[PDB]
């Protein structure tokens, strides 16, 4: 039962700053250090063997002191443990190198920003940075409270233990200063890992030397392998072989993680087939980096071939390039020749589903099988993927708690199953067209760059797939109503909304549903997304309208070529329709994200009443509106003529609406001087939408 070297040096590393959250409540006395133990060593005691008596040590800090301190306790053999302990230590400066005590967690996003105190919920519980407020002592009590009967509870395992530092020590600062955008746990998971990977180094305690892997795998045609088959199909498909990647890439992560004897601490991140661990630099591990990859690309091939491929690459890093000296970010720099290597190798469903179990390849039962393992649709075996959730409960044999989020909200057709493209298209208001929207962050690459600790990468990618993966449901299902606000809408919002996730990702989501429900949810995901970053990161956004009965290859290549319009225009913008436009270089066609909105609540409120329905005033006068567009076409065949304005004018004292659309009626000179166009070029975008959910 207990206990072994690559175990204590994790476990210990994985709770040496245990002592802070409690140091921050009302418990003990002294630093963190000596709470810390103080927790570790009353917990032994707790419903449970003397087991974090051991483990208290790695959070107890001198050399006189601790020599004389492991001989009272124990097989490590008074060896494994000295050795281990100065491991630790250095691990806290490459993860990261009088302050307060109250001070708030800083967004990673915006940190002049800071994380209110509210629990970790996927549901009910978006992440807004706001102003700066104190954090009461009473607030981390009842917190350790829970972290109290939850690491008692939970067996002493990494598979246990860090799901549960996790799911209380996310939204806490790891060191309470000004500015600190480092999570608890992502501070005290890295901890973990780089002292686990530098024993397997061969770093016994005794300075900077290349004993340091850096490990990163990625696919290639994921995109061209997901909606660009062209086999019947098709929507459950798309979810299929979305639904597929992710095992493919833990499968591939879990076989790293097995053989080379890492824990899930090393795997930086795992999601939609992008992922990155931290390794040791050793001529064994290599080996076995060599012979997972060299079978790993000959499956894809085998499968999938020719499809889609597997590019693994690794660079061994040193441990002194995990910072700052002299204003030289040494850990980007070391992540930028990484990314070199995959870019240049690149050129060369329905029923009670709870998680996937990790099986042997030859055992039956199965439902799909893999690079190196199959899985069952779910206990069995020894690790298990289970889904969008912290909590195992599960047989106690070792069996390896793998948990994964996920977007994979659907519609969900009659008799239990997932709505299909006529479903979506027919709940549709007004016209039954098929919705499709795509987008990604803008340069959401660059902001791997500005980091420079290992801290600060777990604690951005991880805040990063929370959104796109966990909180992406909640908007969806329709909530946080009060941060999102009043956005332009067709309806009211459905009790199950008729929209269905293929997959999404901060690199690329890709939604579909009905129509008005997802130009609706386009701007809720935004300024949700404008909310949850602090309104430092932004999206691009296509939108399409297509026929049911059509292809989904050929409405996704319009939707990702409007999508690549929005980000030649500057980046932030939405492509809600496609229209005309004078081509002068002046005329874009992808709206601003805050310019739409604008437009949407100063004129839709003239013309549409809700719910498929006109406003009273628009009475037996529809051919008004689309008239009103023709009127449009005349202006963008020649801007600098006034034969849009003398029609929109008159037009109106036939139906005897002469008091809406001044700015269409009247001639703006003043905006002219800026370069920009006018209003009535942009009108369209509103009317045409409006007119479309009002037809038949």
């Amino acid at each position: 039962a207990m206990m072994e070297i690559d175990e204590l040096t994790a476990l210990g590393g994985l709770l040496h700053d245990i002592g802070k959250p409690v140091q921050r409540a009302g418990l003990y006395s002294g630093d963190h250090s000596t709470q810390g133990a103080r927790f570790l060593r009353d917990l032994a005691e707790n419903t449970g063997r003397a087991e974090y008596e051991l483990l208290s040590l790695f959070s107890e800090f001198n050399d006189e002191l601790m020599i004389r301190r492991i001989k009272e306790l124990s097989g490590l053999t008074m060896e494994d443990v000295l050795n281990a302990l100065w491991i630790v230590y250095e691990a806290d400066n490459l993860a990261s190198g009088q302050p307060q005590a109250s001070r708030p967690l800083y967004s990673v996003f915006n940190p002049g920003k800071a994380y209110p105190w509210a629990e970790l919920d996927f549901e009910k519980e978006l992440p807004v940075p706001g102003d700066v407020f104190s954090i009461r002592s009473q607030d981390y009590r009842e917190l350790v409270k829970r972290l109290w009967e939850e690491l008692s509870k939970a067996k002493l395992r990494s598979d246990r233990l860090l799901p549960v530092l996790e799911k209380y020590l996310t939204f806490v600062s790891s060191v309470t200063s000004e500015g600190n955008i480092i999570s608890l746990y992502d501070h005290m998971r890295m901890t973990s890992a780089i002292a686990l990977a530098m024993l397997r180094a061969g770093c016994t305690a005794e300075r900077k030397e290349k004993r340091f892997l850096l490990i990163e795998g990625d696919f290639s045609g994921i995109q061209d392998f997901i909606y660009r088959v062209s086999g019947k199909g098709t929507l459950k498909y798309l979810r299929a072989r979305s639904a597929y990647l992710e095992l493919i890439g833990w499968d591939v992560v879990l076989e790293i993680l097995s053989r080379l004897g890492l824990t899930r601490a090393n795997v930086v991140f795992n999601a939609g087939g992008h992922f990155m661990i931290i390794a040791q630099n050793t001529p064994d591990a290599v080996k076995e980096l060599e012979e997972i990859r060299a079978k790993a690309v000959e499956w894809l091939y085998r499968e999938f071939e020719s499809d889609l491929y597997l590019a693994i690459e690794w660079e061994p890093v040193s441990g002194r390039e995990f910072g700052r000296e002299g204003g030289k970010n040494l850990f980007a720099e070391a992540r930028k020749r990484l990314k070199h290597k995959l870019t240049v190798r690149k050129l060369k469903n329905l029923p009670k589903l709870l998680g996937f179990g990790r099986t042997a390849k030859n055992d039956a039962g199965v439902l799909v099988e893999g690079p190196f393992s199959g899985f069952v649709p779910y206990p069995v075996g020894e690790q298990i993927l289970v889904k969008n959730t912290l909590n195992p409960g599960e047989i106690p044999e070792s069996a390896q708690f793998v948990p994964y989020f996920v977007a994979d909200y659907f519609k969900k057709d009659p008799k239990g199953g997932v709505a299909t493209f006529e479903e979506l298209s027919m709940a549709s208001t007004g016209t039954r067209r098929l919705g499709v929207m795509k987008g990604d962050v803008d340069r959401l690459g660059e902001f791997f760059s500005s980091m420079d600790s290992p801290s600060k990468l777990a604690t951005a990618s991880r805040f990063m797939d929370y959104f796109f993966k966990g909180y992406i449901g909640a908007i969806i299902e329709g909530k946080f109503g009060y941060i999102i606000g009043d956005v332009p809408s067709l309806r009211d919002w459905p009790e199950e909304p008729d929209i269905v996730v293929v997959y999404a990702g901060g690199d690329d989501f890709f939604i579909v549903g009905a129509w008005d429900q997802i130009f609706e949810l386009a701007f809720r995901v935004r300024r949700a997304f404008n909310a949850y970053t602090g309104g430092k990161l932004t999206l691009s956004v296509g939108l399409g309208y297509f026929d049911e009965r059509t292809p989904i290859y050929r409405m996704a290549d319009v939707v990702s070529e409007r999508l690549d319009t929005a980000k030649d225009e500057g980046r932030n913008r939405v492509f809600v329709v496609g229209r005309s436009r004078p081509l002068d270089g002046k005329h874009k066609l992808s709206y601003e994200w805050n310019h739409y909105e604008e437009l949407w609540r100063t004129y839709a409120p003239r013309i549409y009443a809700g719910n498929g329905r006109l406003k009273g005033k628009l009475e037996s006068k529809k051919g008004l509106l689309w008239k009103l567009l023709e009127i449009r076409e005349l202006y963008v065949r020649d801007p600098n003529d006034v034969r849009w304005a003398y029609l929109t004018a008159y037009l109106l004292g036939r139906h005897g609406l002469s008091d809406l659309f001044p700015e269409l009626v009247g001639i703006d000179t003043k905006a002219v001087e800026r370069k920009e166009p006018q209003p009535v070029y942009w009108v369209d975008g509103v009317l045409k939408i409006v007119l479309m959910a009002v037809r038949r």
